[PDB]
């Protein structure tokens, strides 16, 4: 039995005695503690000893597109680029714009900015984020060119394409290690995004084709391999930040091998409207996707809050074992 | 200016007075007066009186081309029946949702989905062979009749892919399964049959994905290309004379009719029904405003977001507009 | 064991079957046909045979501010003006707005106006509905007179004001059939609210006391007059729209008999934040605020929305008996 | 322009250079940063170098007058520690809470809140004698002696209202109890010392309720006046040379540490922390710049809003700002 007590500042701003006061704070800062406690029990596991070589725990990391928007998507390129975790799924976006900042950088604005006014002056925008349009014409300019490539290398040298393929084609593209696709296909990170056409890299390959038509993604096989991860792994764990696609994708890789070991939610979405993002982790508990004897976790809180915090609580503590 | 004013049930209980209250009742009740309006847009544009090998459909054009989105646990509840209706009378021309939504409309004509609650707990339901969705629940044989009825369907399709040159894409293979299920409840089987088509890049996310694995190890082949799709679906709206957009809930089924749009420099008219909030960033989330300073929403449409539960509100939205309209649909 | 089925609209638009087929629609339509199941039980123990008469089933209903502001202010005084419920719970702004919408409108206008045009015009926001100071100018006028008599029966009849007190009170001046608190003291339906100071009653009490200073409003009487009002009854059924004081006044209340037998929430709320505003009703079933064996309701939803349609479903349906 | 960037684990772990690049991250954790920003700017006015008839109050003016609401809850939480520091060293001004946060300050010294779960069923707890507060835990003892330590403290301010002309308030009582409990690890100890006065219009909604109910029973005459704490609390805003608010959470906190400000037509600095949102017309969920409308925040004010759990952002919020200047208020 544990109680209730909140960080005593006047011992000072002791940072670490702080973020582990979190667990005994209660509500979502208990939830916090739980979940720091989750990923290290990954870690440990993934520590234990038994083309990318196999650890004792195989970890899936899914984001929404919006945090590669957001500052996160450096917290993510740092646990890819050591090797921390194992799969990563992300919707298009979230593919697209680690690759277009490389190009240009995207701004910090407000959410309550008028749409009108900000499309006479061709700027986008995503929640309190600015990203103006010339950002996507270096991404066109960049683009294409390799769209060239891979419709030749399909039709003269058999490549049946897939998003994950593609995926690390780009990474190795940008050649650039700002960015998380440049060092998850260096690292043997397969990425998996089913519906990469609906975003920008969609309204490429549409404008291509008229052009250099032909060009086929297979979602089929991609299925098998993100499925397989899961199938041969030893343990698994689940970091999963937001809903929709991406955490139900790894959720259902993961009901292959009846279920995952751990698992930690960090997402804002709720229960009551019947949504699968909103969905308590003891939901995924009822169809095989998480096992039985897991303790999952869910803070319900914005990632770009927590994410950084919870990383500096966990992976960037044992980086050492990484290297 | 108008002012605030509920329903007087000192008047009695009309239903039609009572809902047409909710405009002047103010909060999202005024959202849902003015989403009434906003369909009922669309609608009446629709009806003007006024192309196939550049959409490479056979889907006669109107005077409103309207994209309808829904997300999936919104087939796993009664809203299915819901859309069905709109699907079933050519009230809508274009479907997008994601896989569940495609594969519990076919399941649904084998067996049914039950009532439970949000707080049954996870290990007794898993021990008694039953899933939970929301506060509803899915019996593992219903997914084992869904094995049986679809494991012979891929085999044809990886034959004619092989051998009749077929080359899939999900909106085809959505097509095919609801020409199969034969059903008149069934959504897919009233979109083949009106050439309403179903987009889901993503159709591999769900059961229909986990039996095409599964098949593909007894019967190697099958492709799903989503290249494809997105050119056709981009051509919906590319050729259109206006557009609306009605969209239930968010995630790529949001995005992917929104984008669609962006591609004849915005929608004409939108409504939104979401319970997703602004500020967290995400798609989901944004505001119909937010679609304006990216091009998906033309800068004169009066878009419209109520927040609220769909599985409450969209039969209410259906009874006020487009069950109106009946006739004219006939 | 009761299956999934939406209403079919190949039927027509039956709107009586249309409600009815929330009940097996699934999420919070479901919510939604129970809650009227419990209204429903509430009612039909209400007319079960045994100032205000007592009768088998005492109905408290409790609703923030803002639903006043609303239309569903006319939904209310429907409800009191036919003797429907038997305390209301409200706070402040829940008072003073029905007797302002006596004096003059409130308007309807969008969430995204500005704050500084507006103030610059003298127009307050209530979320996407519009004040005009005037309105508050009308209130002073019409108040003042009333708070020198208040004042004067204190210090010369001996009146003890309460909260409870002046709402009766300002409801016999409105002397207005379309005011909620008229309807209220004619009926003797009490109205509680402990913090009758936190709005535009408080400015004009605070400006009106430097003038005529003494006036003194007890909430000690007040908590007394409505614990009674559940310790007494025969059953009880709460009916709360919204969340803060309103609700957890009502169930404070009911855990002086142990338990509500009956329970419809209303709100938008959600638990993660530990809020008692956001607390699923099963909290109050630990702390004896529901009983054990009742089966409360919530329906998490703008009520702007839902309660017409809930009143349309059970109360209006039995206004005969109320008569 | 500030562009987006996230912070650089390949640096190591330094906390605060972490904590600064939430400004540069975007969503929330950018409002964390103008949060800060906006706190800071209030400290920095209260710390320029600059009555007692006016407010009927001892406490001296400062350059800066900050109110700091909080919701009952967030004491039921370790946040009570994070409050209790600020009232300690005299960094707020002004106190308002719901009257379970300032029951639930004195019980826990007293005896503890435990740690618990969401889901326990309501059912099994009620037949243990422990009530749940979210994920918190009270058993009912702590209630029990709650009750042994409050009642002859009742009747004490009976008798000197009947003999000695106390006219009690909530802040009055409030005071008396922070004096009673004589213990630094409460909120209200600190306050009664540091002359630092609490508002809590509903004071009777909860367990000190309860005991004043039971008591007037007993020993019956209690009165408890709100008419002369709106007073106090108005003049509060009306005199300060500058204000500034920090909210947690909604409700009757939000709007009365609002209301006041108005009086002095706006408060020049404010940062909301809530979970609410806009879409119900709610008060408790709407921006900052509806409050401008109504003139409780001033036209020139840039205020903020971070919408999270303050359980998670307050300790943090606290770090970065007043615990960084502890010296200055020394
Ligand atoms: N930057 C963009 O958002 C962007 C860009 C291009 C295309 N798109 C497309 O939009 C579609 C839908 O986007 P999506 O599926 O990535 O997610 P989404 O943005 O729709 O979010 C889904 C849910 O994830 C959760 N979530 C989102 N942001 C969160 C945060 N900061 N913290 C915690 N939880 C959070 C929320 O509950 C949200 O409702 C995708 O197909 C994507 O390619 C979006
Ligand atoms: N029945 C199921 O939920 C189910 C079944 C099989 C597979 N999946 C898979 O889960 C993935 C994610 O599901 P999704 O993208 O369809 O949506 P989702 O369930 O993740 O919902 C996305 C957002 O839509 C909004 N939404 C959901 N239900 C709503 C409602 N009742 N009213 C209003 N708004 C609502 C909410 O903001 C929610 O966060 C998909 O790839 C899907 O195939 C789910
Ligand atoms: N019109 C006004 O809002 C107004 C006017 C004058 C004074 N005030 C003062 O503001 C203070 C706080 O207001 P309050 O306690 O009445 O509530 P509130 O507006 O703070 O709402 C409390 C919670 O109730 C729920 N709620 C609100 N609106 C809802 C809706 N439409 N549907 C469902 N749930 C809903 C939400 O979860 C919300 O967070 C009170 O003391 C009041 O006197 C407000
Ligand atoms: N511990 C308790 O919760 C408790 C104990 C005794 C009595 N009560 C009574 O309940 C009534 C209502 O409680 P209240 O008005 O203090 O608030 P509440 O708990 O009703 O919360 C009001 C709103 O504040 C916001 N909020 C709450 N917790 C938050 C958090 N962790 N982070 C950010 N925002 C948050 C949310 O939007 C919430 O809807 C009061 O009169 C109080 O005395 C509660």
């Amino acid at each position: 039995s544990t109680q209730v007590r909140g960080y005593d500042f006047n011992r000072g701003v002791n940072y670490r005695a702080l973020l582990e006061a979190f667990g005994t704070t209660g509500f979502q800062a208990t939830n916090f503690g739980r979940a720091v406690q989750q990923v290290n029990a990954m870690i440990e596991k993934k520590l234990e000893p038994l083309r990318r070589p196999l650890t004792s725990c195989t970890i899936f990391l899914g984001y929404t597109s919006n945090l590669i928007s957001s500052g996160i998507r450096e917290t993510i390129r740092y646990l890819v680029q050591h090797n921390m975790v194992d799969v990563l799924v992300t919707t298009a976006g979230g593919v697209e714009e680690d690759l277009i900042k490389c190009l240009a950088p995207t701004y910090l604005g407000e959410f309550s900015l008028r749409g009108k006014e900000l499309r006479e002056n061709g700027i986008n925008r995503i929640g309190n984020l600015l990203v103006p349009n010339e950002n996507y014409c270096k991404f066109e300019d960049w683009l294409m060119p390799i769209l060239d490539q891979m419709v030749m290398e399909q039709n003269t040298e058999g490549v049946k394409w897939t998003p994950s393929k593609m995926i690390a084609r780009l990474g190795k593209e940008i050649n650039n290690p700002e960015s998380v696709y440049y060092w998850a296909q260096k690292n043997h990170i397969p990425v998996f995004s089913p519906a990469l056409t609906d975003g920008s890299l969609g309204d490429m390959i549409f404008f291509h084709s008229y052009k250099n038509p032909g060009l086929v993604l297979d979602i089929v096989e991609d299925l098998r391999l993100i499925n397989t991860q899961a199938i041969f792994a030893k343990c698994t764990g689940m970091i999963i930040l937001g809903g929709g696609v991406v955490k139900h994708h790894i959720a259902n890789a993961n009901l292959m091998r009846n279920g995952a070991d751990y698992a930690v939610y960090i997402n804002t979405a709720q229960e009551f409207d019947g949504s699968d993002s909103g969905a308590r982790p003891d939901e995924a508990v009822s169809w095989g996707a998480i096992r039985v004897d897991a303790q999952p976790v869910k803070v319900y809180a914005d990632a770009s809050l927590v994410f950084p915090l919870l990383v500096a609580e966990t992976f960037a503590q044992k980086m050492d074992a990484f290297m």
